[PDB]
């Protein structure tokens, strides 16, 4: 009900849904297909959504899959084949593609061929088709995958304006009474996501119904993120558990990837994909050639004296 199904909804990336709803109304214009397009940035700024947003503006089918489902060149070519003219298939984590699986992706999208080998290579015509791919950033890509992409759209985080714009469409959305100041709160520790905005949302509506009135304040909103564990900053459990342990295991950085992974039994990907972006973008971790070292906010955050020393 709330993630929006069209570009007139989709609120706070203003460049992108100006770029889309231009480059959308085009190939429909020629009655054609879209030029395949790469969605990047961080999780739960809505790459899926913009995937799904992308096939219903267009008027055709989205057949969604994700890099590590395709094992072998069949799996991909299996879904190659079953297209309709126009359609669109979504391949989250287009970077975890096995490179012989990526391979195959290259004429596909630039000839409209299937080419696989089964021994014997087998050459196929597609009908025009929508590859719509989606990585957490372009560069970790090769140069011919990425390079086969017309249209490039990158997602940063939001601001806390739009998120708040974000939670108050929600809450009318959902019937809810909601004051500037708790669309605010809420936005405040959103982690600069709509995702996270509007699950918020939804665990605020629960204390105000249950423990308040059912109006959503800017009180509510935050004994709500307080009892959900969400501090001040957005930071959540592990967020904190990650700055906490590079501060006392490792006396802030610089530390390693894989040192931090191990220390935290959390895996790479995790740290890199997940946990250090928003951490990154606040100014709370730096990275550096010798490793993750933390700022002195981090410090500050937890109210710990600030270390002066040598590097
Ligand atoms: N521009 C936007 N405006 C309002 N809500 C959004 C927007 N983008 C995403 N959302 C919401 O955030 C959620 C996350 O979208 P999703 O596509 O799953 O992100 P990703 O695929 O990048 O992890 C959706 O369920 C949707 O409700």
């Amino acid at each position: 009900a709330i993630r929006p199904l069209k570009l007139a909804d989709y609120i706070g990336q203003p460049s992108v849904r100006e770029q889309m709803e231009l480059f959308i109304h085009a190939a429909r214009g020629r009655q054609e297909a879209l030029d395949h397009t790469l969605i990047f940035g961080p999780p739960g700024l809505g790459k899926t959504t913009l995937a799904n947003i992308i096939a219903q503006e267009m008027g055709v089918s989205i057949k969604s899959t994700s890099g590590p489902v395709l094992e072998r060149p069949g799996d991909l070519a299996a879904l190659l084949t079953n297209l309709e003219a126009g359609d669109v298939l979504f391949v989250d984590e287009i970077h975890r593609l096995s490179p012989i699986v990526e391979e195959v992706l290259y004429p596909a999208m630039e000839d409209f061929q299937l080419d696989i080998m089964i021994a014997r290579s087998i050459k196929l015509d597609l009908p025009p088709f929508t590859l719509v791919g989606a990585t957490t950033r372009a560069g970790m890509l090769t140069n011919p995958l990425r390079d086969r992409f017309g249209i490039v759209q990158r997602l940063e985080f939001y601001n806390v304006e739009d998120l708040a714009t974000i939670v108050s469409r929600s809450a009318g959305i959902l019937g809810l009474e909601i004051e500037p100041q708790g669309a605010a709160e809420i936005a405040k520790r959103a982690r600069g996501t709509p995702r996270i905005a509007n699950r918020l949302l939804r665990r605020v509506r629960d204390f105000a119904e249950v423990r308040g009135q059912g109006d959503i304040t800017r009180v509510i909103a935050d004994k709500a993120l307080n009892l959900l564990d969400v501090d001040e900053r957005g930071f959540d459990h592990l967020d904190r558990r990650l700055l906490l342990t590079m501060i006392d295991k490792f006396d802030g950085g610089p530390v390693g990837i894989d040192n931090l992974a191990a220390a935290l039994s959390e895996e790479r990907h995790t740290i890199e994909d997940v946990l250090e972006p928003y951490l990154i973008q606040q100014g709370y971790i730096m990275r550096t050639p010798r490793g993750r070292v933390v700022t002195r906010h981090a410090y500050l955050h937890f109210g710990l004296n600030i270390p002066k020393r040598l590097g």
